[PDB]
């Protein structure tokens, strides 16, 4: 709610119990606790639509890692109604995808970007360096939304505009 600047990609109202999403422009930071820390996309991104996320804050003490994927249902139908974790709950369900990232790419000041092709293949990359198809099974018929859980080696995350970086 509040603010504006329609166009760019930002965080959706729906967020974990202990998730404070608010910044001068757009950023998602944790409030407290450990569990309950799921987040979705503010607007429906397209297949080729590339997404970027700069790791603002990182946690180096807890155990586990983060998760990133796509979904079918709308993020508005999940607001104030999310599970305790991002899986198997947020995954086994019909039309839900999620994957984990390596520890080598779990640092601060790192730009985590990832997209999907017409072959339902999701490819990610760090520091403008793709890694390949990490997630699959993504449909390309109807709208789609992204998903990201911050619980482990990450605290704050700021979504960037791929339009500013990418060009091709």
């Amino acid at each position: 709610g509040s603010s504006g600047s329609s166009g760019p990609l930002q965080f959706h109202s729906v967020h974990g119990d202990n998730i404070r999403i608010s910044r001068d422009g757009t950023l998602a930071r944790r409030f407290e606790s450990f569990c309950r820390a799921i987040t979705f996309s503010a607007r429906p991104v397209r297949i080729n639509e590339r997404i970027c996320v700069k790791f603002a804050e990182i946690s180096n003490n807890w155990n586990g890692g983060i998760r990133f994927g796509f979904t079918s249902n709308d993020p508005v139908t999940l607001e104030g109604t999310l599970p305790k974790y991002a899986c198997p709950d947020l995954t086994n369900r019909p039309g839900f995808w999620a994957k984990a990232l390596h520890e080598q790419y779990c640092e601060k000041d790192n730009i985590l970007y990832y997209y999907v092709n017409g072959a339902g293949d999701v490819i990610y990359g760090i520091n403008n360096e793709e890694k390949g198809v990490i997630l699959t099974g993504i449909d390309t018929r109807s709208l789609l939304w992204t998903v990201i859980d911050i619980y482990g080696n990450c605290t704050g995350i700021e979504f960037l505009d791929s339009r500013i970086y990418m060009y091709q």
